[PDB]
């Protein structure tokens, strides 16, 4: 019985396997947990999950297969401008609702005013719908296949295809823009190139940039961030990687809308052991989620999550968001084929800093994660196992779960090694593990 | 030398592999160490050793055996309340001494006032018993095989197997009923459905009832403990997993006569991975008993036992009984067929939360452990394991030892990593471990 | 820098492996350092080394090669009394110097007063030696082979075999009694049994005898060790294992003239597992010499010595003396045959408390270990090894290590488990290890 | 965030593996940072980087090799005082420019005052440099091959050859003395026998020369130390290994120039746990540092490198350069041939104190270490490596991160193991490593 403040500020260097949450008092089930985040200072999800900016991560597939679920993903960078604007609008595109640049086809089969040919099937025996109507409404009024919006002069305004209907009503937790589109957020460098794929990212539609750091705190990142804020004053921001406070206050100063917390806990990283700097994770999100709420700036506990208790750990301790590399690796939206090793199939998986990704100093190495499936079932099954972290810790959202951590009511304990080879399966002659 | 006051109140937390206790005075032998142990407020068993309510563990052979060796059986429910309800029939009909059903045969070989068939052999040629003797004396009255108990009228009342003597005389240890019948306990879980199950488990003869939960502190299994004692006010029921005092009061408001106290330190759990929530077992077990023990309720510390120390560790803590599941799963009495893998004998044994004993999130694990032998010699070691460590640490029963713990008497000293390693088998090139 | 009051006064439950000596100042070399240690009360080797008594370990062979050496053996008692006495006779036999049995052989080849046969060759052409002469003067007298002592009656008052003034001038450190002995030392239980086996150890000329026990502070051993100081006032008596000053206290107050501490530290020892009992070594050392020193009673550091390190510790924490088991075990002097296995010599090594060795409850495993070679060159370079520490510490012997470490003089350093690991041979692709 | 004074001093004994530096505020490049370091008093290379006095390590060709790339060498002594200065003057005439010898060939093809012969070539169609020029000048005054250089009376006062010209624009960070050779440091012991091969590496040039020691507090060497300050006044003198600032004290007294700090930690060391002496390195290496800065004596970081972060970290600490041994015992220009195992090439690396480098007991292990590849690559990458960090750190020097880590503005972060596990590499089903 010992609160976030007692436990992370005794100089212990701890990290998630370090400690356990004490469970509290149930008087809800776990499907009425609600895991709402705040995706930055203006984007919010239905899911506090994010997919990671790397070559083996990250791509339309990945950005969309992720925002239907309920997250976001950020395309990489490691391509040229031409090829990463094609993945953000890949992602804009493959859901709209009302389309318009197909319907005003032009006007100036259907026969709707000004030209609109989509002509022979007269504007008589076609179903339209009037404009104003709502995509619920849209839906309904031609049940079937193919919807021609008109504006009074029966003028083609828009159209809707049936399609897209379909994705929306078959994806409840997507996280769609005001323009019912799949959002999508990109990484982007610091260097003055990066201004010009910001250029090709903006008209793409990308909906929210980070800015990729191992070591966010520099005038190159500050100066971007003033750049980017003046330049697009509407663009949502995230904070190259940081995990102190002081770091955050340059950033947070700058103009940042989040921040990408984390450095050198990444499954594939080595810049712990080659530069000798970064920080434990569980300390490094408690500590600058602590000073970044002061600031109403959402944090995203970017690395080492190797499982469902880090998420909920990460989140019981300020994090607003959670970003992970390899727990979503191998999934089938993920870039990269399938191989097999020893009768186990695999995709590759490499950190961004290694020699192949990228004197070169690697930072990153390279190697395979073993098959995860599809997101759609592999981010439900997440989704699941948040949902009743918070249960047993008594939270009926992650907004109460902070609440509490912040209040002192929720409680923490530090596992000594004993202690986490306990938590683990143990005293077994063999076994076989799965989950969903 | 450390009091467990001091030891367990610094936040470190700890656990079995930890710690030490430090040997005392003996001026007594290890046989006259007494074990008799409260399994909840009204059922008393001579050890303190539980078999866990398990698809792999306990059904009518364990609960049987457990019966007769000085512990007590809990029954699984992932099975029909049908089915569940034969294992405890099973189990309390396994031992009766004076059986009334058959003894009243019905009367209304022998003849027996009334008509007691059991008609040719005459009462005159056959031996008979007085109503209100007891066992001992029914034992001699016929030394042989085949006992009629007669009503001063001369009137079939009873009948007694010489059977049922047998058993009695070869099991001093047995934990028996006011019957004379071997007694059982089942776990249930907390949903409606469950008081249907109750009701044939009640009908079955069940003695002592667990509900089964991995965070027992919840409003449905308070109101479910509420039921209970209103529906069955004699019915001995035992709280839902807890490790927190402040679950217990919960629980011990709503009116339990014991509390199973663990939560992911078990062989097959992996919901402290899962979840992130859970508490370090040595801790656990010496928070809620030390608090609990002031409501004179009895702590089942449940889980992380994996060897004759750690039993000894738990009740040195407070815990008045101990629950195994994987120190037993291997055992002839437990449920399933043994096999061979690499030439090594197994017998299945699966976490309750696993999806096979089962968005479904596993809590659990499937595996396997190597054959242990019968109950009936495996328990006599473990008893004869938990006495020597009573010598050791100079206390004649483990009442004394908890007294001994609470007045700072006993000591204890934490096990750095080099001093587990030193504890246990090292230096060798080779070697095989035996115990009994 | 850091005192061994302070070090190990702060409840870390720390051993051998988890601390440093820190260096200090040389001004002398490493073979100026002497090792002489009081192994009892009067007992005092030149070496502080000592073989435990087991069944693999020590019987006349280990006793008298580690008396030679400089050390001293303790025979094993799980044999006959017959055997084990036997087994003292032999080491007491093996060198004795002036011999009088075979010599006053009996008078009452040589001529020599009474009627000395050893007849033929008179007493006039044969040298002789007076009685009052030592074994120097012995040696040279008769520069050859085959010396008659002569009493002034020209009477056979003794003989020196020119053997034994070989093995005298062969082993300068030979532990030997006042009669120019290899001494001896046994260990008995503290059974009445044990008592008449005791008497055949008297009779066989033992000098010290260990009561054998896991947990000594017991009324059983008290009163054995208060019958044996009654019975034989000068014999050597050592206080069963203990761990505690507490329990040291009654063996002291008993009587005993040396303290055996150790409580499941040893190799083949499973005690603190199965029995949840005992204490980290080096702790238990600190304490109980730290208190028995107020007391003039000598420590015997009982188990856990992997190597030289450790006996430098044990002795610079307080111990007299060291007890190895693992670590002569597999010498050649040690009881057993060699055997191979993967192309490795092995010869075996038991705990006492093994089923094998010995409901009973194993304390102890059955395993083997490495070929070492002969105790005559292990033993000397144990001793350079010790001797090395000494010089790098500072100090020219055990006594002043003892006097710089109670000072506050001595310091030392914990060494987290990276430091332990950089400590070791770490870093090599492949490597092999040797030390003389 | 805590200060090195705060971190080591709370007698945890803490190692590199055991903690972190936390990111400061970048605002330059990692290309724009300093290296340049103190080796002792009066030597100062470009890095801090310095090849280890070892069989396997450093020979003529590494302490040529690692001068010309920015750090320095130290050849072993364990060869014939012939051989260890024919080493110093093959690494001293690697390297010269104005070479006199053959210039003053003697005079007293060309036909340049005197009689020098370089004769047929008059001195007319040949070209000639004036004296008083400098190497920059002498370069392009003959822009091809083969330049004598002329005193007034047109007299040879001296030569260049193109070659060395050559050697010196190539290498830019070369560690040269005042005669523009490449500076070469050796390693004696503290033996009379020492004082003659000194003066054989005096004739030979060497210019600064390490005391060897396990434990350089003694006598013997403060004595030596004392000796070589008298007969060789300007010659930089290194003391002994020492871990403790009492040690350096005595050292500092005698009159060193530098320390070498280290016990026990280098791969293939066993001293600490044959002699149990020594000091966990992170801290071995502020302590000493922090006591030596007060006289201007700066520190060698000796052992337990096994990284670039360990650099780093060392630097950080307060030495002022690092020794290594096995991070480039497997170079090409290291001592010893390739050989393959496992497909795998490798090159023996042998601690000084292991029976084959060398009762005696050994403090040294033999094996081998894996291909590195050319020194003349692999520096460039540490150095490349140390400069990254710098900047992390936000220091722009290591002069600079030294101040910032006094100062207190340096912060550091203990690393739980579960810390170190999540720092390096993790959840990869498999992968490679690469760096440069
Ligand atoms: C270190 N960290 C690196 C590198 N590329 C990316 N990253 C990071 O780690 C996170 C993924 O870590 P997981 O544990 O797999 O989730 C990424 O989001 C990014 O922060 C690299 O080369 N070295
Ligand atoms: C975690 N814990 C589970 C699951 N099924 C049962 N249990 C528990 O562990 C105890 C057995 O642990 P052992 O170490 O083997 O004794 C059981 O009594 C129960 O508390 C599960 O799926 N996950
Ligand atoms: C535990 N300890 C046992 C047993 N037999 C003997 N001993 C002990 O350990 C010491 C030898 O330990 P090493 O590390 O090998 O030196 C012996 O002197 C004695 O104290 C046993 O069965 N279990
Ligand atoms: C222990 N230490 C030894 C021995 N020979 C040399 N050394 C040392 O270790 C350093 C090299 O360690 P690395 O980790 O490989 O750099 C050398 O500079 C020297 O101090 C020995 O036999 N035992
Ligand atoms: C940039 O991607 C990362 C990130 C996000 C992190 C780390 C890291 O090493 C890399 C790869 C390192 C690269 C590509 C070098 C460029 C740079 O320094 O930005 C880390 O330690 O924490 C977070
Ligand atoms: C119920 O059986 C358990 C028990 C007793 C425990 C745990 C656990 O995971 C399960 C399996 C989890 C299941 C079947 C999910 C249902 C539930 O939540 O009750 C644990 O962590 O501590 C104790
Ligand atoms: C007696 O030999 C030992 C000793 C010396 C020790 C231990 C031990 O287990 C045994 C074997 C245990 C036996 C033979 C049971 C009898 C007894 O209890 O004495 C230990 O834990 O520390 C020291
Ligand atoms: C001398 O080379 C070393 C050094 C530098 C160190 C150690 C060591 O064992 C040896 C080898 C040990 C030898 C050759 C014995 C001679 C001696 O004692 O000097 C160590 O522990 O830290 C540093
Ligand atoms: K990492
Ligand atoms: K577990
Ligand atoms: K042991
Ligand atoms: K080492």
């Amino acid at each position: 019985g010992l609160t976030a403040q007692q436990l992370f500020n005794c100089g212990d260097g701890l990290t998630y396997n370090d400690f356990l949450i004490l469970p509290g008092y149930i008087d809800f089930t776990a499907d009425q947990v609600d895991l709402t985040s705040a995706l930055t200072k203006k984007i919010t999800l239905k899911t506090p999950l994010v997919s990671s900016p790397m070559d083996t991560v990250t791509e339309a597939g990945m950005a969309i297969a992720m925002a239907l679920t309920g997250g976001i993903g950020f395309i990489h960078h490691n391509c040229t401008p031409e090829f990463q604007a094609n993945e953000v609008r890949k992602v804009k595109k493959y859901e709209q609702g009302f389309i318009t640049d197909p319907v005003v086809d032009r006007v100036r089969f259907e026969a709707k005013m000004g030209s609109r040919l989509v002509i022979m099937t007269k504007r008589e025996d076609l179903v339209v719908a009037p404009a104003g109507i709502t995509l619920k409404e849209a839906n309904e009024i031609l049940q079937r296949s193919k919807l021609p919006i008109v504006n009074e002069n029966d003028e083609l305004v828009a159209i809707i295809a049936r399609t897209d209907l379909k994705k929306n009503r078959d994806y409840p937790l997507a996280s769609k823009d005001a323009k019912k589109q799949l959002l999508c957020g990109a990484a982007i460098g610091t260097h003055e190139d990066d201004k010009y794929r910001l250029d090709l990212l903006a008209l793409a539609g990308v909906d929210v940039v980070v800015l990729d750091s191992s070591q966010g705190n520099s005038i190159f990142q500050i100066n971007m961030i003033k750049y980017m804020k003046e330049k697009y004053p509407n663009l949502q921001v995230i904070g190259g990687n940081v995990v102190t406070a002081a770091q955050a206050k340059n950033l947070i100063d700058a103009g940042v809308d989040a921040l990408r917390v984390g450095m050198g806990c990444g499954s594939i990283c080595i810049t712990q052991e080659v530069l000798a700097c970064g920080r434990p994770q569980a300390t490094a999100v408690y500590k600058v989620s602590e000073y970044a709420r002061r600031f109403g700036v959402p944090v995203i506990a970017d690395g080492g999550i190797q499982n469902v208790g880090h998420i909920a750990k990460a989140l019981a301790l300020g994090a607003s968001t959670v970003m992970m590399g390899s727990l979503l690796a191998a999934t089938t939206e993920a870039p990269g084929e399938y191989f097999f090793s020893d009768g186990i199939r695999l995709k590759k998986y490499r950190g961004m800093g290694s020699l192949d990704a990228m004197i070169k100093v690697a930072q990153g190495v390279s190697g395979a994660v073993q098959d995860k499936g599809s997101i759609h079932k592999f981010v439900p099954y997440l989704i699941a196992g948040i949902q009743h972290s918070c249960q047993d810790i008594g939270a009926k959202s992650l907004t109460q779960v902070r609440a509490m951590m912040y209040s002192g009511e929720l409680k923490f304990e530090k596992r000594t090694s004993s202690a986490q080879v306990e938590g683990g399966v143990h005293s077994l002659h063999s076994y076989e593990k799965r989950l969903f």
